[PDB]
């Protein structure tokens, strides 16, 4: 699918977004791809920071649903005005359906000041589609009205521009290196997974697992980070901590209150340990790991970085930090989700992130919240 090879783009940490066209006419958009989410949202009204808006009064084939929807979130939020029109992804599958949209006209910490995007693609389930799972997504719009394989893949490869492609209804094999490897989507709703296992430098943290998916584990694109519950997360910084013993560091900068600076490449990288998640396998007691550098949880802001790992009341979040090291395809007809190493992931000569298996793990299903 060498058309929708590089059809991503954005600027670090506002996003991955990708081209698209609504209405007829058509008028183009760049749309944040958010695989954490379930609307497809589009600013509707000349807001400040927006290059552009979906304008319906220029759409022929715009339909009014009658409908508002608001979605707060822990500071900012969005409302909207839901209607239906015709859209289409220039670089992506040739087709055009009828989708649900979200025309945003009040909004407060969503859009950002200096981004290149002016809505967002939320593809994951209609679970979590505001205001409620009647509100058919995007991605199911578009395979129940096409012949495109109820599937899609992300190769983000984050660079301050960055690129990544998304494969709409399919796999292109020359994104990745090695074999791919799939981990049970647990609930259709985010992008559910169990983490089975965490190891840092290759020692784990000897938690119960059930700990690591507290409520959820999710591959969320729309999120930069990797977020895990408190209890985790104190473990996991604190073996980190111990690992990157060479350097002193403030509290803050574990807490992402405050960054760290280091002279023109002079980031000592090795300093820090590798992350390794095993994922439950496919198989009875099978899983797999994938691991990732800091090269991921350490990116830029002298040479000032974020520690890229958080804690989260919501569960894990597997974001940019942990996607940017893989080609991730969503299977969605299967449901199970395919990791295997990027061919465009930075790394040193001394490591390098990978995908390998298979492990033998027990009591993988204890590891699930109910």
């Amino acid at each position: 699918f060498v058309e929708m090879v590089d059809n991503l783009r954005g600027k670090s940490g506002q996003g991955y977004y990708v081209e698209m066209t609504v209405g007829s006419p058509p008028q183009t958009l760049n749309i944040l791809v958010d695989t954490g989410s379930s609307n497809f949202a589009v600013g509707a009204a000349p807001h400040p920071f927006l290059h552009r808006y979906y304008q319906r009064q220029l759409s022929s084939t715009y339909r009014d649903l009658r409908k508002g929807v608001y979605v707060p979130y822990t500071q900012g939020k969005w409302e909207g005005e839901l209607g239906t029109d015709l859209v289409s992804i220039p670089h992506g599958p040739n087709v055009t359906v009828r989708a649900n949209i979200a025309a945003i006209t009040e909004s407060d910490k969503f859009f950002i000041n200096g981004s290149n995007w002016e809505g967002i693609l939320g593809l994951a389930y209609a679970e979590i589609a505001r205001p409620d799972d009647s509100l058919e997504p995007f991605f199911d719009s578009l395979v129940k009205q096409t012949h495109v394989p109820n599937l899609f893949s992300l190769q983000l490869c984050g660079a301050a521009s960055v690129g990544g492609s998304m494969i709409i209804g399919g796999i292109d094999h020359s994104l990745y290196t090695g074999s791919l490897w799939y981990t049970p989507i647990r609930r259709e709703w985010y992008y559910e997974v169990i983490i089975v296992r965490v190891e840092i430098n290759g020692q784990d943290l000897k938690m119960d697992c059930k700990e690591y998916n507290y409520d959820k584990s999710i591959v969320d694109s729309g999120t930069t980070n990797l977020r895990l519950p408190k209890k985790v997360f104190e473990a996991a910084v604190k073996s980190i901590k111990a690992a990157s013993s060479t350097e002193k560091f403030p509290d803050g900068f574990w807490l992402g209150e405050q960054l760290v600076c280091w002279q023109a490449g002079t980031t000592p990288w090795n300093i820090f340990p590798v992350i390794s998640l095993y994922l439950m396998g496919e198989v009875t007691n099978q899983s797999f790991r994938i691991t990732i550098l800091p090269q991921q949880y350490l990116r830029p802001v002298d040479d000032c970085y974020k520690f890229a790992i958080s804690q989260s009341s919501t569960g894990t979040v597997m974001g940019a930090v942990i996607m940017e090291g893989f080609y991730v395809v969503f299977d969605r007809a299967r449901k199970r989700i395919g990791f295997a190493v990027s061919a465009c992931h930075v790394h040193d000569e001394f490591r390098t992130a990978a995908v390998e298996g298979p492990f033998v793990t027990l009591d993988m299903e204890d590891c699930g919240y109910n």
